[PDB]
């Protein structure tokens, strides 16, 4: 069946990105936070999240990073910290009605480095506590590889490939890696997929 029942009342599709420099820098900070809330059966995007974050510890984004993401300076001069940020999440998802129990939700990412590693270790090093919320996540690597029985070798680009998807914007884009998933959730559920939980 195409668009078969799904156990989420919505998906939230973030896809982060962080300064960087090559070799890399340390420690990374997040610089963009994108949330698309989609339609749990149907995967429409029915509410966006998206604020530029502004870095602390390496405040002055490097070459290297503004020509990967396009993020530029001006983006993130001005801008609230990694703190402030999750207080608004958690405004937005009180708004967007995701913390009532029987509202079922949960993050979807592409890989697993966004909230197994990005997140907890950054607010690891800040002291901040991580919001229950961001403790479930779907990779959607390992969902596309029981969806179509292979595993992708680079990420959105060949999960786009093998599903013959054209690619939505710029890749290394927060918000249009987001757009991305979100439409390959979209085709994997026209197929018949049911998304399960893949953390651990
Ligand atoms: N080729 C790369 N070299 C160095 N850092 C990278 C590279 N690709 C991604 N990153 C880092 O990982 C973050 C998330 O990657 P992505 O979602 O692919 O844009 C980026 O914002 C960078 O901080
Ligand atoms: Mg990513
Ligand atoms: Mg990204």
């Amino acid at each position: 069946m195409s668009f078969p029942p799904q156990r989420y009342h919505y998906f939230l599709v973030l896809d982060f990105e962080a300064t960087c420099d090559k070799p890399q820098i340390h420690p990374q900070e997040i610089i963009e936070f994108p949330i698309l809330k989609l339609n749990g059966r149907t995967m429409e995007i029915e509410s966006t999240f998206h604020m530029y974050v502004q870095p602390v510890v390496h405040p002055q984004l490097t070459p290297f990073c503004t020509e990967l993401t396009g993020i530029i300076q001006a983006m993130v001069d001005g801008q609230p910290s990694l703190q402030q940020v999750l207080e608004r999440v958690d405004e937005w998802m009180a708004k967007e009605g995701l913390l009532d129990p029987n509202v079922k939700s949960i993050f979807v990412t592409c890989g697993d480095w966004d909230l197994k590693v990005m997140l907890p270790g950054q607010c690891q090093y800040l002291g901040l506590p991580v919001a229950d919320y961001f403790k479930q996540w779907i990779n959607l690597k390992k969902a596309y590889s029981f969806a179509m029985g292979c595993w992708p070798k680079n990420g959105l680009l060949d999960m786009n490939k093998g599903l013959s998807l054209q690619h939505i914007g710029r890749p290394h884009s927060g918000i249009d890696d987001c757009k991305n998933i979100a439409n390959i959730m979209k085709t994997l559920a026209y197929r018949g997929f049911i998304f399960k939980q893949t953390s651990k």
